[PDB]
């Protein structure tokens, strides 16, 4: 058994580059998140995600020896690809992401009530060692979540409104999960998805 925490953040303002209100968001989301631990790094192919993910990590003071890893499955919706191609790219791209992070961390290392949610950085992670960054895009986020949120096993916190769950994600919008992992008959599955917050932006 594993639990890891997964923060999520759409690129900045804007294969074209941030702007410089783009860079500007993204240092602001570097600052905010800048005492967290990633311990890994997944990002969109696309360079304004590539920047946006450099930045942050520019600004973190904890996770220099963490590699960024490049993947394709984080994408932008292709303006023309179905909402359910989409999903389907953040199935394959969760199945990864546990093969990786148990292969990587293991089940000796952190093995369904309320998170502490003080409206902080680190909310729900506090006491979470193992934290994924993935950073991608605004159609692919929101599709992403859906799919967490609805068909699988999830939990949502007090006092979240499901209008504020959907809602679109602003640029740099910052998301949390914490997923509770096992293999089961040699497949990992999931056994508790917690949502945290969802496209939170105080730090615009
Ligand atoms: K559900
Ligand atoms: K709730």
């Amino acid at each position: 058994m594993l639990t890891f925490a997964l923060t999520i953040v759409r690129h900045g303002e804007t294969d074209t580059p941030l702007s410089d209100t783009g860079h500007q968001q993204a240092a602001a989301a570097g600052r905010y998140l800048k005492d967290l631990h990633f311990t890994n790094v997944f990002v969109s192919n696309l360079q304004r995600a590539i920047q946006t993910a450099e930045i942050i990590l520019g600004n973190n003071l904890h996770s220099s020896a963490t590699e960024m890893i490049l993947d394709p499955l984080l994408r932008e919706r292709g303006f023309g690809e179905t909402l359910e191609q989409v999903k389907t790219r953040f199935k394959m791209f969760l199945k990864s992401l546990f093969q990786r992070m148990f292969e990587e961390h293991g089940s000796a290392l952190s093995s369904a009530d309320q998170p502490v949610i003080a409206g902080l950085a680190d909310d729900g992670a506090q006491n979470v060692p193992v934290h994924a960054l993935m950073v991608s895009h605004g159609a692919f986020i929101r599709i992403s979540v859906r799919h967490l949120v609805e068909d699988l096993q999830c939990c949502l916190p007090a006092g979240l409104k499901m209008n504020q769950v959907f809602s679109p994600c602003p640029n740099t919008g910052i998301s949390r999960f914490i997923f509770t992992i096992h293999r089961e008959e040699s497949v990992l599955r999931a056994t508790r998805i917690q949502g945290v917050f969802i496209n939170r932006k105080d730090h615009l």
